[PDB]
């Protein structure tokens, strides 16, 4: 039935724009660490940037568990779609986040980081791929209930490695695929190619997570001590 869909659409927004502050109802602030120019890393900006990223795979959880039928899964599946999809998520929010004026991104407590300070806070080499993902992800004016469905399609996958059940993450997604075309289409009818370019992005998405993982890599030489626990969870992929 419709009214099934109507329900999940509402769900999964809820429990996004819960799990994930918007830009503009965000107090933004500034820090004045290392913004001049481009240095290997500034170990107090990395502190406080794993301190968020393990923040966001919390909430990351959080949003999961609140999808319909998540839960249901063997909890041995819940982990490996949340080990394999968090990066994607990760990098789809913060890409959210992006300010193209100001050309900053905005953290959940409102941390705003301008290039350089993304780039000295553990970014390094993959910074502007980062920045040139989230600017060409804006024509696509995409709005909190379209974000949480498309994280929601990236988290359920079945195409994923260790499942004891794929078949029945396949019928998870199903809905939130539907879902989605007929949230796109109806809020904009004058342009049928956004769902297509939404799921499209999924690819984009996920390439720029293997060259995060990548940069994890890198990251752990240079900085003194291991990262964070919640976030050695999601690299090990
Ligand atoms: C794996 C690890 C720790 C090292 C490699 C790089 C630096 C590439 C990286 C990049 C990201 C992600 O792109 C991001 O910043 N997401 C992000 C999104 C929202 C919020 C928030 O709203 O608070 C915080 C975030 F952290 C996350 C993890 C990592």
């Amino acid at each position: 039935l419709s009214p099934q869909l109507e329900e999940l659409i509402t769900k999964v927004s809820k429990a996004h724009q819960e799990t994930f502050p918007s830009l503009c109802q965000l107090g933004k602030y500034t820090t004045n660490s290392s913004a001049d120019h481009r240095v290997q890393l500034d170990l107090g900006l990395w502190d406080k940037f794993s301190e968020l990223a393990t923040k966001c795979i919390i909430k990351i959880v959080e949003f999961a568990k609140r999808l319909p039928g998540f839960t249901g899964l063997s909890i041995a599946d819940q982990i490996t779609l949340l080990k394999a999809a968090c990066l994607d998520i990760l990098m789809l929010r913060i890409c959210t986040r992006y300010t193209p004026e100001q050309d900053t991104m905005t953290f959940s407590d409102g941390l705003t980081l301008n290039r350089t300070q993304m780039h000295n806070a553990g970014f390094g080499p993959l910074t502007d791929l980062v920045f040139a993902f989230a600017g060409q992800l804006l024509p696509l004016e995409m709005d909190d209930t379209e974000t949480g469905l498309l994280s929601a399609i990236c988290l359920i996958c079945g195409d994923r490695m260790d499942l004891e059940e794929p078949e029945k993450v396949d019928k998870l997604q199903e809905p939130l695929l539907e879902a989605l075309r007929l949230y796109a289409r109806r809020r904009r009818p004058s342009q049928p190619y956004m769902f297509p370019r939404m799921l499209m992005k999924i690819t984009d998405l996920r390439g720029i997570s293997t060259k995060g993982a990548e940069r994890a890599i890198t990251l752990k030489m240079e900085i003194p001590g291991p990262m964070p626990p919640l976030i050695r969870e999601m690299l090990e992929n």
